[PDB]
């Protein structure tokens, strides 16, 4: 699991209102999560497969 899956989401200091993923590793889950479009961190994806695929691969 790399180090970056364990990140709080981050939704920046943008003002947009987008539909983001992160993986939840407590969760064990990828959840939704509103970025403000800018100053993405790494632990924040397209979609939840997106999210699991690279932090719960298996």
């Amino acid at each position: 699991r790399p180090a970056f899956c364990l990140e709080p989401p981050y939704a920046g200091p943008g003002a947009a209102a987008i539909i983001r993923y992160f993986y939840n590793a407590a969760a064990g889950a990828a959840q939704a999560f509103v970025y403000g479009g800018v100053r993405a961190k790494r632990n924040n994806f397209a979609s939840a497969a997106d999210a699991l695929a690279a932090c719960a691969a298996a």
